[PDB]
């Protein structure tokens, strides 16, 4: 449980360390106090143990599980391919695509913690409670996850 | 009345090989029957995942972290990927058949598990069960065998 939180952080760090330098797009949302049941209902059920390796395999481009969001519930990957509400806010830079607007939209509609890897640039970003943090370093991503989840 | 576990299993396997065979994506999938596969499951990466054709496909995409080794199904879950199975020590195995096939055949000597393979060389779908090896099944043949065995 404390060790489960450290495995969660390590899984996310391994996945983003693989995907970011390969510019593999990724979108991962973690449930907090507000249920994500309605978005989980839109995805393919996995109910899978969390590991960096499984997160990488999910997001490999042009594969059946890659398109849409992974939603983490507790210590399980609940689903992949979930459809998240887009943000209609105009303050979103033009260069930020669908994945980023999906993450931002969920962070305006829930207290879920979402991170993105850009398929255009490999930039790592976080969307949480209406704040959007662009282009984190891997070390910064890790310490932010640790502070939030450990 | 929703689709039974057995119907979902058959559909998952059929969808997966239907995708991997034409693409010549190698695959190795073993299903536990009455004899526990616990010692082989211990060698794999824990997934404990719901069975879907989509997940099986994503596991075996070439040059990915989960694609090497065997997937082992236990009950209605994908227990592990990347598992090690016993390689067949037999010498009456054609030189056409590589290590995935020898692993499938080996496990079918050591247990009553049902294993199927997709060849990365030809895309051929094959089954290894109770020491017998059935090469190059059609998709229809594969499905009917799965139904006769699992339903
Ligand atoms: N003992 C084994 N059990 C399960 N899979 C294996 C085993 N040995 C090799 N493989 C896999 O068989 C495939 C072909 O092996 P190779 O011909 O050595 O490239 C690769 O995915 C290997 O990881
Ligand atoms: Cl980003
Ligand atoms: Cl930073």
């Amino acid at each position: 449980q404390l060790s489960d939180d450290e495995k969660l952080v390590a899984a996310f760090v391994k996945a983003v360390a693989y995907m970011s330098p390969r510019k593999i797009g990724a979108l991962v949302s973690i449930e907090e106090t507000q249920t994500l049941r309605e978005y989980i209902a839109t995805g393919i059920p996995l109910d899978a143990d969390i590991s960096g390796e499984l997160l990488i395999n999910i997001f490999i481009p042009n594969t059946p599980l890659h398109d849409g969001a992974v939603i983490v519930e507790g210590n399980k990957i609940a689903v992949s391919c979930a459809y998240l509400p887009l943000s209609e806010s105009s303050h979103i830079s033009k260069e930020f695509g669908t994945r980023h607007r999906a993450a931002i939209g969920l962070s305006e509609a829930s207290d879920a913690f979402t991170f993105v890897v850009s398929e255009e640039t490999g930039a790592i970003s976080v969307a949480y409670k209406g704040d959007f943090i662009h282009d984190l370093s891997l070390e910064a991503f890790e310490v932010l996850l640790r502070e939030h989840f450990i």
